[PDB]
């Protein structure tokens, strides 16, 4: 996992994550891509930190969108998006 | 290649001198070898940078500069930032 990767899986999803609505088709398969590289324990430290710097970077960050992200994809997320996650703690 | 694991296990042996000061030792020293050589695209290190992120914050009574002071005292020219402030998105 690198955080070039993660930024690749959720780009598709900047859309709904800043403007609300739903995420998609796209984001969701980028979701679940990044999930999928999210198994081992390390890998998914790895994928939380670099998730943190990314729900960081995107301009007007909307709470409901990214809590609701995983149930409109259907997908036990191993990582939420958050901006403030202690990745410790996955 | 780096993980946060990798990063974490590296810098263990540094905790005593990047929370109470005095030199790194050369467990520590070592770690951060490993560190250096490991980051080696620019992907590898905005991802190391992020770990050593949650790392640096993590560590109870963090010095930031002995933190920022590691690398010359181990002789080493580490190509990312320990930072507990650092955005990653910023290195090169």
């Amino acid at each position: 996992v690198t955080c070039g990767q993660v930024d690749a899986n959720l780009a598709p999803c900047v859309p709904f994550l800043t403007q609300g609505g739903e995420p998609g088709a796209a984001c969701c398969s980028g979701v679940k891509t990044l999930n999928g590289n999210a198994q081992s324990p390390d890998d998914r430290k790895t994928a939380c930190n670099c998730i943190k710097a990314a729900a960081n970077r995107y301009p007007n960050l909307k709470d409901d969108a990214a809590q609701s992200l995983p149930s409109k994809c259907g997908i036990s997320l191993n990582v939420p998006i958050s901006r403030t996650i202690n990745c410790d703690t996955i």
